């Protein structure tokens, strides 16, 4: 992959592979939420990030993923070759925002498009910081000045607010517990398996007769690798869901999330 | 990737990813096992398999794993370039072999190196099958026809007896579900899972200051989609060697055993 010419972008083709796909001959959500992961961290190495600034370093503070939406309108088959694009956007001091546009490199149309907000937080505390003048100037230099938006759209399903599901759920996952090939190399759960975790819960005529077409989810607290999490999903309509994940205890809410499925 | 200048062998070469590494910021095994099935799935696509022959489908007949044996030297860096080169070969009427030999793309050391072993089996009954010469006749077309073995010496780990790991374990890990990305793309529960499962029963210090060198994995029936396994380990030994058993939560039927070997970092 490489940054585009003006240095306010970064674009990577990526071949999907055997064990990325589906029963259907296509990549997965979460295989295409792993290349958003990866796109994305090579366009951070690529302006000298390797997400934190200098300033945040010396003083602790990490980005962190609040709201995550993607939505697909064709997933691509095993041995095709998907581009895409990738770019962050400051949104005062607020957080940033990381978008990705998903393209057929054969016939060039848009197959898929996500956009992320993320907040700064003490890595040490894990209180979160409004972003400081500082900061914004680090991170500036690399983003376009207009507003370059994947979701431009007036009134669009990526801004919209998610309830929270009221028990009885109708549908369920229980015990879910995260294994190593969860945690990421700094032994943190990935955001991938909490996407997998929410659809756990879907039931399987649903997937088996329907594709993944939207999802939003919001990040509300962290699962640590000895935590256990039950995943619970409600019909409220295509179809549409209302999903939850929280801790098998207490029951602390770890997620809240929507997602929509076309039939085939 | 591609085939070799002969056509008997298969090489592609992988860039290491940020989510394919752990805490050392290297390919963990499981990133190394997915990287070895993409490898042998492009090599028989492209010699005209789906890896099935005409018989083969005309007989709902296909290859399972038996036993996967695994030895690496040295794991890949995050941004790395591996190249992996893979190819079969029959073993008579007992079955098919895999082998791969993995190297650095910069210095061309030989970093790990995997050897396989495959079954026939009715894809309806289960039961197994002596390879018929139809179907020996339509593999050997692809493979060399004197041995290339990833694993020659006279006395090698990869074809040792793997006894059963005798109750009460010394550690374990309990209630293990395969979730849908632990499946494949015909609904049944990935090899890899297998490993990642065997291993999430050592304990975190031991992964914390050891690297794996070597797994050879024994499979003796497959997981299903609503079965709940327990994986069992027990030390059997510089460096640290293991014993390990995956069966079902309930009876108890075993589903896999093997060994592990780490060194010291
Ligand atoms: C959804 O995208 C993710 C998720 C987790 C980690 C990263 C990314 C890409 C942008 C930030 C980064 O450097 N790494
Ligand atoms: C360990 O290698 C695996 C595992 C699972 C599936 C496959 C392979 C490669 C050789 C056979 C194949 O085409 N697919």
């Amino acid at each position: 992959g490489s940054l585009t010419e003006d240095g306010l972008s970064y674009k990577e083709k990526f071949v999907v592979r055997s064990y990325e796909v589906g029963s259907n001959k296509t990549a997965t959500v979460e295989t295409i939420a792993n290349l958003l992961q990866e796109v994305g961290c090579n366009h951070a190495q690529s302006v000298g990030f390797s997400a934190t600034t200098t300033t945040m370093r010396k003083l602790h503070l990490i980005w962190v993923t609040a709201r995550m939406h993607i939505e697909i309108y064709k997933y691509p088959a095993w041995g095709d070759v998907v581009e895409i694009e990738t770019w962050c956007q400051s949104e005062g001091r607020i957080g940033t925002r990381r978008d990705w546009i998903l393209k057929d490199s054969v016939t060039g149309e848009v197959t898929g498009r996500a956009t992320s907000k993320w907040v700064m937080m003490n890595q040490d505390t894990r209180r979160l910081q409004k972003v400081s003048d500082d900061v914004r100037d680090e991170y500036l230099v690399f983003c376009p000045q207009e507003p370059r938006l994947a979701f431009p759209e007036e009134n669009n399903r990526s801004l919209k607010k998610i309830p929270k599901l009221e028990d009885p759920a109708q549908y369920s996952m229980i015990g879910l517990k995260p294994r190593r090939a969860d945690l990421d190399m700094n032994q943190h759960v990935n955001n991938v398996t909490y996407i997998g975790w929410v659809l756990e819960s879907i039931p399987q005529e649903i997937v088996d007769t329907h594709e993944l077409q939207v999802i939003t989810l919001d990040y509300r607290r962290e699962c640590q690798q000895d935590d256990v999490v039950d995943s619970l999903t409600t019909t409220t309509s295509d179809s549409q869901f209302l999903h939850l994940l929280r801790l098998s205890g207490d029951g602390q809410e770890i997620n809240r999330g929507t997602t929509l499925w076309r039939k085939k």
